[PDB]
């Protein structure tokens, strides 16, 4: 309805997932409708590494080589010949969404491979992780490469971190990266009520505009989170889009809670 008129405003194509975890409830628009989820892959990657190795051994050092650096890396650039704890990659990927250190959590989780075996187990076989950075950015409206639906990418981000393999601690980790992750600030943080929390990890895509912001949303008041799914994306190839259109979404999106 309003997401519609929102797709009118912006001559964009909006994907909306929300599940309020205490209640149940869900607002669904375009859900099962296909998006290059781009960058927001990195908060799923994230916690599956987080399911694999307690808080206190995060501290275990990878080496970083020439050949696993990928571009957008402004952490990880500067780590060819050294070690890099696991806990700051996270950290790079969550906060800077390095791609190099995205790349590294998969190969630390053990490839696309096993991501997907994770999502199969987790009754996720729509997200669909075929590439590492950056290719997986270059999204096709032909092709199901490196994307999800709303509902299918919400359902896991809520299996995995919303509730509930992870430990108190890394679970605390991770939501404070993406609650302190101040280059999400313009779209749901933009559009949500100002004393509710929101811990998102946001992305964009090389083409058509692909612009998400995934986050776990606590409306002032309540602990339990609202997993809050919004991708969206353009008719054209080199469009540019506008975080204002996600801003608005989850706007909307929020009063239906
Ligand atoms: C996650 O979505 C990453 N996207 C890319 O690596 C592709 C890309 C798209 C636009 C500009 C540059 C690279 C990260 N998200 C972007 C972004 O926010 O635009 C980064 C440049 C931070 S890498």
């Amino acid at each position: 309805k309003e997401l519609n008129d929102l797709e009118k405003k912006y001559n964009a194509h909006i994907g909306v997932y929300a599940l309020d975890t205490k209640s149940g409830k869900e607002v669904k628009f375009n859900s099962d409708k296909r998006f290059a989820y781009a960058s927001t892959s990195k908060a799923i990657n994230s916690a599956i590494l987080l399911e694999q190795v307690p808080y206190n051994k995060l501290n275990k050092k990878v080496h970083i080589n020439k050949d696993d650096i990928v571009a957008y890396s402004p952490i990880l650039e500067k780590y060819v010949g050294k070690d890099i704890t696991l806990k700051a990659l996270i950290e790079a990927s969550m906060t800077y969404s390095d791609n190099t250190a995205n790349n590294k959590i998969i190969k630390e989780i053990g490839g696309i491979k096993k991501v997907k075996q994770r999502l199969k187990e987790l009754g996720d076989k729509v997200t669909n992780p075929v590439r590492y950075d950056i290719e997986l950015q270059y999204y096709s409206p032909k092709s199901k490469k490196d994307t999800s639906t709303p509902a299918a990418f919400g359902k896991t981000l809520n299996k995995l971190i919303a509730n509930g393999k992870l430990s108190k601690e890394n679970k605390k980790f991770l939501l404070d990266l993406m609650l302190n992750n101040k280059s999400g600030d313009t779209l749901i943080k933009d559009g949500v009520p100002k004393d509710y929390k929101v811990a998102d990890k946001s992305g964009q895509a090389i083409t058509y505009a692909s612009r998400n912001d995934v986050a776990f949303v606590y409306p002032k008041g309540q602990s339990e989170p609202i997993v809050l799914v919004i991708f969206t994306n353009k008719d054209n190839k080199s469009d540019k889009p506008n975080d204002k259109l996600i801003s608005e979404t989850a706007k909307s999106v929020m009063k239906e809670f």
